[PDB]
């Protein structure tokens, strides 16, 4: 089967949580505090009852934790709860900001890779697209081959080759980017064929990072391919157009399109 | 026409929003929450009326959302609204900080580029100026040529050459910086002339990034030039002066000035 | 004795504190403010008494600092204290966030290093493990030798060699990573033996940094080894397994295991 | 005179402010808001008077801006002021955090540089010291020569040479670091002497950056030297000691000490 899924996640099981709050969906986060919020008040409401030091307990609890202080219920450790309410809000605000600043890239990866000549040399290719109007600055991309290898002797392990790209870094990335690994004699897949790639159970990982100007935050994206997601002889279709207006356009509708010469 | 505008933006149309709040002007941001703020209270004010569980509805709403708690209007889900008011403030504070920390560079770019000899070799040049008193640390600059190219065969595409600079990085950038691409035989515009640059519809993109010490934040700036914004034979005028005091000064009034030898 | 401890700390004494608040345990932090919090109110409570400008002093103090404003105690510099309460919360919230964002890596280091052949060359090795489910992006690792050296003449000093690794950087680090320094003729420990390493009192420092996608934060980890924590001839045991399901697993239970050929 | 001061600041005058709040001393910052804080309330207090829509104006103003809500003064745009108070606090909290996170390095620079042989080659040297107990990670240092130069023809300009160091980067920096520029034939000051350095009015800039583990923040430091602050033949004294305990110590008391052979 597959070590990597398309989204670049691994299926390796591991035998051996602020992050969970950070990761969980927006709806669930509110719920999770809302709960913590009610509960903490139940704590104090029962802490008062245990007595009657308050004129005229759950609702009084929140009135003093939120610092509403209506007044109809004058106290007496309210002071304690006022501390807790303020740290609660401070803690709350931190998580909010961390969640807001979690990296997030709208980078589209091509559904396939191709191997075809480029500048007269066979080249492994794939392409990326920036899905947002704002540019990504100082972008960098890696293409990694992961593949089963063994010594002349029986030992079996998975190799990790970081492949050489004609352009791994780019100061700016705004539209589309075809990433290219020329398969010369230094290439790990030099001389390789469709059949020999399957045998090595070999796979490809794409990793992307850059900085948005779109937000004061960094971004990451990754994607993975199996060897049967490579189109030999294929070529990515141009996604750039000239409109009737005479103006240049990017058509992402053609982004996954690949041309192939069909033999008889 | 032009793919790039002076400010380094593209005119490519794309066929295929926390950022909007982050981007929008300061005046509009306040308005946008102020609205959200009033509205959310209208929600609760109508949520109470639907009944009369409050002694002595919009104004009571805010009194419990802001946690003012005057008291003349004692309750009963106020508790719910107290949660919302606190997250509202937390959300509010996040956006504020993100906006405050959005990258912003006061970098001035020269209105033109020049090509003239430098150390006995023709050199593409342009210059940058730091507009603030605080230095930018670990600055880096790129000069990119974008240009139409085609195969011997008919296919037409735009090239992107990241040009070699005598100095792409600088640990500090405080005043003025003339960026230089020597046009040797490795240069994409080697042997090139005024006429041949127009034909390729070729353009130049400048990209700048660095870290301020001025704020704990990074900065970006970019600018673009057409081939008719290059002055062949031109030289940037020295912007450094010695004052009457005998003290050294930077005169940004001369920043866009270029000297030219005029032929008969 | 040892300059470095396993955890990569030094024992060098130095003859010559927001950070303390930032560093201190979670329990102690709350205590430290709680104190500051009570005390600041004692200040104002005594500032009122010094007179009786309040209808119907410590408890009134907090009611106006937390902005509870019950009302049974109407005032008059309350205004002053309302400023202080708000900055207190602002200061509080900053420390909280800084603490939350302090770098933290769950990177496991192997208890030993080994020197054994790899691709037919003797190689210094050690391994790292990512202890969390989330990957570390753009990871980098250094292996440094620290060692006593002297001139032909008597002067004695400690050298710091940053060793060459077959792979110092990795775009992603998710599971396990064996770091390798081939001991060729350019190596500081080329020709070196067990005995000659002890004489130089030589030590090894591992330094790790990378960015989590797990949180919008960076991470650091380091570890140190003495020369008697190197196993000559040793080999790290494969920590990867195939489960009954036929699925691939990582067994960290084998992470510190090293195989050795035992001579007669 | 001098272009650079010891602290690495320039004396170049420039002919052509959130940062000010960010920069200003701690005492002045509080004052600056305290003012803004009082004033904004004067605005509303006069906005009420202009009438009498409040039962039983400056003090009522703060009671509704701080959300104290005592109650003895029930309202009516209080709602407006409750918005302002909350953004005020949000703005306040942002500045606080930005100030807290402003880069700050406790890096000590040696009062002088030296030129003396090292590994049998004349070497420009200076040293740095980490003044805090926490290490700086991924540190980098530059040595720049700035110097007047002119063409064979009369034109006069200041050069900026980024000098080659035996070690410009270090994964960790914890104690002391002697930075070294070997003066080989590629060096801008190769063949140079004391007298020829003065004539070029030449100067040296040190720039330091790294990341603390001490706080989740980066650091910068810089320093400058004139040519008469170079000691020819000088050697930095070892700052490392062995204590009576037999334990290794760092004595910063010797940090600026330089040994010199005195000729007859
Ligand atoms: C393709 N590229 C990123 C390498 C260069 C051009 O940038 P872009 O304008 O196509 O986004
Ligand atoms: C021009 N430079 C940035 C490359 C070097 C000098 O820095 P600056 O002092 O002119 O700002
Ligand atoms: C070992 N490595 C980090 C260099 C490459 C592979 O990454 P990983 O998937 O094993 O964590
Ligand atoms: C000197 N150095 C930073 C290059 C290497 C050693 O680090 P340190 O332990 O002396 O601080
Ligand atoms: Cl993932
Ligand atoms: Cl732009
Ligand atoms: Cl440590
Ligand atoms: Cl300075
Ligand atoms: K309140
Ligand atoms: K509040
Ligand atoms: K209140
Ligand atoms: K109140
Ligand atoms: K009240
Ligand atoms: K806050
Ligand atoms: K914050
Ligand atoms: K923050
Ligand atoms: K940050
Ligand atoms: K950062
Ligand atoms: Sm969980
Ligand atoms: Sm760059
Ligand atoms: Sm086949
Ligand atoms: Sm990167
Ligand atoms: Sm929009
Ligand atoms: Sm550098
Ligand atoms: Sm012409
Ligand atoms: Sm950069
Ligand atoms: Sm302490
Ligand atoms: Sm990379
Ligand atoms: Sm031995
Ligand atoms: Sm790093
Ligand atoms: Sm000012
Ligand atoms: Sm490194
Ligand atoms: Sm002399
Ligand atoms: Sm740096």
């Amino acid at each position: 089967p597959r070590i990597l899924n398309s989204d670049g996640s691994s299926n390796i099981t591991r035998l051996g949580h602020y992050h969970d709050l950070l990761t969980v969906s927006w709806p669930v986060f509110i719920t999770l505090i809302t709960g913590l919020y009610l509960v903490t008040n139940a704590l104090f409401a029962l802490a008062y009852l245990a007595g009657d030091v308050i004129e005229n307990a759950f609702f009084f609890s929140v009135q003093t934790m939120a610092t509403i202080g209506y007044g109809k219920l004058i106290p007496t450790l309210v002071t304690l709860e006022a501390l807790c309410g303020m740290l609660g809000l401070a803690v709350a605000a931190s998580l909010i900001y961390a969640r807001f600043t979690r990296p997030t890239a709208g980078v589209l990866f091509s559904s396939r890779m191709v191997i075809s000549d480029f500048e007269g040399k066979p080249t492994l290719m794939m392409r990326l697209a920036n899905l947002r109007i704002e540019a990504i600055i100082e972008a960098d991309v890696h293409l990694v081959l992961v593949r089963s290898e063994i010594s002349q002797e029986g030992m079996v392990f998975r190799r990790f080759h970081d492949l050489t790209l004609t352009r791994s870094r780019s100061p700016i990335f705004s539209l589309s980017w075809t990433v290219m690994h020329p398969i010369d004699h230094h290439s790990p897949i030099y001389g390789e064929t469709d059949e020999t790639l399957r045998n090595s159970h070999s796979e490809f990982l794409v990793l992307f990072t850059g900085h948005h100007e779109a937000f004061a935050q960094n971004v990451h994206a990754r994607h993975a391919y199996s060897c049967d997601e490579i189109i030999w002889g294929g070529h990515f279709v141009d996604v750039f157009t000239t409109l009737p207006d005479g103006r240049r356009a990017l058509d992402l509708g053609k982004f996954h399109e690949i041309a192939q010469h069909h033999h008889h």
